[PDB]
Parts: structure tokens; sequence; C-alpha cells
């Protein structure tokens, strides 16, 4: 899986051990080791959430299945407490979209997932 | 609704008031309150459009629905007229990238949409 | 089509010519012509791949067709190859997600592609 993090919080604001911390706990919220988890934080972005500028999130959650309605629900309820938590942003100015993608469409290694 | 630019063109060139004309813009086209319209602006980027570095920009707009061929037509036009007027970008040198998402897949204040 | 790479290989690392390799490359494995492609380029990312901060990547590719099981082996098999040829990143460590669009969901010039 894949989880991509763009804010506007700035960089020192990320506190160490944060990109650790997102690869541990996707791996236990998808079943999923850890070594097939990416995550990517994105700091000190332009950005604005309902015409304003204070601390927001726009996230991506990419997974070969382990996507739905359930499981969405209890990933964006760890994932906005992981942003409030460590980067300050209320989870009401958190978006998350995810994406359940077919194996092949999924590059790695030379080749695809299929 | 989410609306992300990509661009090549610098940050001191991105007018002062773009995320909030953004957001008035979105709200105003997709029928959806100005609190739920998100905008990100990335400005500096490396990259090119046909082989030139030439001022370029790669987009996207997602929407829980709002989203169709007429729709896309309509915000194109908008968005096109919006990049070149504030950042000079011809709108053929220009991607947008719509998606229609379900509310199941947009997580948002610890759950989802759906 | 549009190919994004997001790395946290440094700036300095990426070579000279990098983005028109990757646009002629990508015209030829398409079958498209080189002056619709783009092209972009993100180094000094802050991500980690399998919990590791070793060079890796994560990029998309997006095309309205040519997308699909043998197609994406043979991009996967090529891009991969680039990046670990001019950035230095096991293939291993790199995942790109493929995007079949719709050609009313690609907005360019004002307009759409249906
Ligand atoms: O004949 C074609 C020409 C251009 C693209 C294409 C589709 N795309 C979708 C997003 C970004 C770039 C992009 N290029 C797809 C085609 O089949």
């Amino acid at each position: 899986p894949m989880f991509i993090v763009n804010t506007n919080v700035p960089r020192a604001s990320v506190p160490d051990g944060f990109l650790s911390e997102l690869t541990q706990q996707l791996a236990q919220a998808t079943g999923k080791p850890p070594q097939y988890i990416a995550v990517h934080v994105v700091p000190d972005q332009l950005m604005a959430f309902g015409g304003s500028s204070e601390p927001c999130a726009l996230c991506s959650l990419h997974s070969i299945g382990k996507i739905g309605g359930a499981q969405n629900r209890s990933y964006s309820k760890l994932l906005c407490g992981l942003l409030a938590e460590r980067l300050r942003i209320s989870p009401d100015r958190v978006y998350i979209n995810y994406y359940d993608m077919n194996a092949a469409n999924v590059g790695w290694n030379n080749s695809t997932f299929a």
C-alpha cells in the first residue's frame, strides 16, 4: 500500500519517527507486511481547506484490495487520529482519498503485481 | 471537492488571492459549499509538456459526483481560463484529470462521507 | 500520457536530460506522440518504502487507454530500468500506479477528449 499526506504544516512540525509510525500502523490496519508499505509526507504546501489556511491535510491511500466502506472508516479514524496527535491537524480539515487498485495496474520491480 | 495544480511557474508568479479565487470559483462551478472545497497549488516544479519546459500545469479535480461529460468540459474551460489569466499558462499545455469519487472512498473527520 | 515520479533522491542526482529521456521513451512505449506527453519529477521528498529511507520512488502513469496487463509490465520494466540507471533506485523500491483514464475525464485546452 501507499499513503501520501500533503499538508501546509511546516517541516519542523513533523515529528521525528512519523514516517515509521505511519508505516507500522498502516501495516497493522491493512493486514499487509510493513515491507510493502510506502509512505510520503509533503509539508509546507500552499493549500486551503474550506477557504481557510489553518492546518489541513490532503491525503491518499492506495491498496490492492483491503479498501471498502467499513475498512475505509476505520482507516480514516486511524489516520485522522495520527494527523491530529502528531501534526495538530483537526480531523475535519483532512481529506483522504481511497483507491482500490487492481494488481495489474501496480508496477513494482520491473513488472506488475498481476 | 479537491483541486490540485502542479506547475513549473515560479511561486512569486502565483497571484495573492489565487487560492481564495479557486475556492470560490469551484464552489460555484460544482454547486457545493466553499467549506467543502480544498485547493492546493504546487509551484516551482520540474516538469515538461510535449518535451518543452515552457510554462505548463498538471492538475486534478476530485469530487463526489458533479463529474461527467458536459460538466468536465465546463470545468476545463473555467480552470484553463483561470490558469491562462493568473499564471500565464497556455490552455494547450494543461492536463486536468477528473475523478468522480464514491463517498465510501473519501475519508474526512474520522470517518467517510458514506 | 502523464508520468510523475516522487522520490527521496536529491535534486543533484537527477541528471540533465532526464525529463526529455522520459518523454521520448514513453512516446515509444505508449505509441503516443511525444508532443502530448507530460512528465514531472519531484526529488528531495520525505518518504519511506518498507519502513526504509534508502532510495525509492512512488510514481504514476495516466493515459486514455493503452493501460493493461501486458502493457503495464512492459512500462514497469522500462520505467524501473530508467530509475535504476539514472537515479540509482532499486527496482524493488519503486511503485507505479497505472490509471486508464476515460476520455471524458481528461481536460486539455479548454475542453476534454470526449
Ligand atoms: O491518443 C492519445 C493521446 C493522449 C493520451 C493521454 C491521455 N492522458 C491522460 C492524462 C494525462 C495525459 C494523457 N495523455 C491518450 C491517448 O490515447
